[PDB]
C-alpha cells in the first residue's frame, strides 16, 4: 500500500505505543501535523500530512512527468525512425 499521502485519517492512530485523537507533529523535527490512515502506524507505515498536501500533489505530478520522460527517452534511444 506504500505511504498514504492526501487521504483521510480522522480515526485515532497508534504511534510509539500512544494513540492520538487529532493531528500531531510527534516524531518529526519540522513540526508538520501528520496523520496515519491506519490504526497502527508501526506495521502498515501509512501516514500523511493534515495540511493541503500541495507537496504530495507536486510529488505525484513529478513522478508522472518522470515516467513520461523516461518512456519518451527510451523511445528516442530505442529507434532512429524520424516518426519515432
Amino acid at each position: 500500500e506504500g505511504t498514504a499521502h492526501g487521504e483521510p485519517c480522522h480515526f485515532p492512530f497508534l504511534f510509539l505505543d500512544k494513540e492520538y485523537d487529532e493531528c500531531t507533529s510527534d516524531g518529526r523535527e519540522d513540526g508538520r501535523l501528520w496523520c496515519a490512515t491506519t490504526y497502527d502506524y508501526k506495521t502498515d507505515e501509512k501516514w500523511g500530512f493534515c495540511e493541503t498536501e500541495e507537496d504530495a500533489a507536486k510529488r505525484r505530478q513529478m513522478q508522472e512527468a518522470e515516467m513520461i520522460y523516461q518512456a519518451g527517452m527510451k523511445i528516442l534511444n530505442g529507434s532512429n525512425r524520424k516518426s519515432q
